[PDB]
């Protein structure tokens, strides 16, 4: 994260960046992140893998919104749904959305909301992807395929007629 408009370390120990003040990007998270997450005042947390947040966050009061997802199967589609509840919870507050690592499913997400909410051209939004330490290109592949492929004027047309 060299350049500033890349998302900004917060806690490395479980990959978690912010994007903005109402957008956090990581890996998953465990009991002892909590307090931190009530700093950032999160009130929804997004999911991308199949664990239950809940177990974790215990009585915290956010919002627990699973989209149990994998990278290899994710399409144009899934990606509206998730770019507009994303959109949705930011407007609640702060969102943190998660997968396992960080970096694959995450990055993904991440890399779209970035070209179709933020209209970053593509080239850009990979660039943060697999060189912004979240973790190496070879963790990340089908995330990567995924955004090289997609159409990005179709989606932006797509998430304006909603």
């Amino acid at each position: 994260t060299r350049s500033p408009a890349w998302a900004q370390a917060v806690d490395p120990s479980i990959n978690l960046y912010r994007m903005s003040p109402t957008l956090y990007r990581s890996a998953l998270p465990n009991a002892q992140s909590v307090a931190l997450l009530q700093r950032l005042q999160v009130k929804t947390v997004v999911s991308f893998i199949k664990d239950d947040d809940r177990a974790w966050l215990g009585q915290a009061p956010v919002r627990v919104l699973s989209l149990p997802t994998h990278a290899d199967r994710v399409d144009d589609a899934e990606v509206l749904s998730v770019l507009r509840q994303l959109q949705a919870a930011e407007r609640e507050g702060p969102v943190l959305m998660h997968c396992k690592h960080g970096n694959n499913r995450t990055g993904l997400f991440a890399a779209m909301y970035r070209i179709v909410v933020q209209g970053w051209d593509k080239q850009a939004a990979l660039e943060e992807m697999q060189h912004g330490g979240f973790g190496d290109e070879d963790d990340m592949r089908d995330a990567s395929a995924y955004v090289r492929g997609a159409d990005v004027d179709g989606l932006r047309l797509a998430m304006a007629n909603g």
